[PDB]
């Protein structure tokens, strides 16, 4: 059972799931993407509790169960300083693994370009360094689904309707193309869709759907800064993913020493398509760095 709580950070109450491992020999922190999910769908990296590293999970500024500051808060610079009041506020000077999922991943590498001598490793999961790109990407993505499905994206889309039938149907085909690659897919992640549809910092930090970043970070690019980051850095990434294997490229290219590894059948939620796969990788990649 992992140690819950609702205490306060940086100003605002942050919910958080610390799951201490039986023998530690590793903390690592984790960041949910979106902006405005939560750390549900992530709990498959508890199985790392057996391999002796305790995992961090919260819900980040606005999102789950934390309260939601000011919308001058709204952003990733915010969101880096309330990770970092977090690290320390629990485990204090101690050095930790730091990882993220899309948003998490770009909002971490933020955290490292600032934050990297608080951290022994990086992983980025579908993470990004400019969300530009990602939609230059996610663009390529969509045109290239069957054109049934395409069209109803760029007709109903444009015509700011995400609420007719043809356009879900779509947004549900990719989801299940990019996102994951399964059916039946797990609580934890309804639970994370569901959280980011109640709040606000998805509708304003991001937009309406994945394929549709308009809100107030579409222009963000730290990709000429993050070869700042000297610290181990484990990059991964579905072959079908939406944050496409070309952008997980950009920050490997820089990044000096970090490896890139690319889940085959997987898409962006790899964690739970290949839960065995993306457990043991991140687990060895820490433990080979501790």
């Amino acid at each position: 059972e992992c140690i819950e709580n609702y205490a306060k950070v940086n100003g605002i109450y942050i919910y958080y799931k610390l799951c201490k491992a039986p023998e530690e020999k590793a903390k690592l922190m984790t960041m949910h993407g979106g902006p405005g999910m939560s750390h549900d769908y992530l709990l498959s990296l508890r199985d790392m509790t057996k391999e002796g590293i305790t995992v961090l999970f919260y819900d980040q500024f606005g999102c789950g169960r934390s309260e939601e500051p000011d919308q001058s808060k709204f952003t990733i610079d915010y969101g880096v300083e309330e990770a970092e009041a977090l690290r320390s506020k629990l485990f204090g000077n101690e050095k930790v693994f730091l990882m993220g999922s899309s948003y998490g991943g770009a909002l971490a590498l933020a955290y490292a370009v600032k934050y990297q001598d608080h951290l022994k490793g990086l992983i980025v999961s579908g993470g990004l360094s400019s969300v530009p790109l990602t939609v230059k990407e996610m663009n390529r993505l969509i045109d290239e689904l069957p054109a049934k499905y395409r069209d109803a994206i760029k007709k109903y889309g444009s015509s700011g309707s995400y609420e007719n039938p043809e356009y879900q149907e779509a947004v549900n085909y990719f989801y299940h193309q990019h996102l994951l690659r399964s059916e039946d897919w797990p609580p934890e992640v309804l639970k994370s869709l569901e959280y980011a549809e109640r709040r606000n910092v998805y509708r304003i930090m991001n937009g309406p759907n994945q394929f549709t970043i308009t809100g107030t970070i579409k222009d963000w690019d730290i990709t000429d800064k993050i070869s700042a980051i000297k610290i181990p850095t484990l990059i991964t990434v579905g072959e079908y993913d939406e944050v496409t294997p070309n952008v997980a490229r950009v920050i490997h290219e820089k990044i000096a020493g970090s490896e890139l590894h690319v889940f085959r059948d997987c898409s962006h939620l790899t964690m739970w398509e290949d839960r065995e796969g993306y457990n043991k990788l991140l687990s060895d990649f820490i433990l080979k760095h501790l």
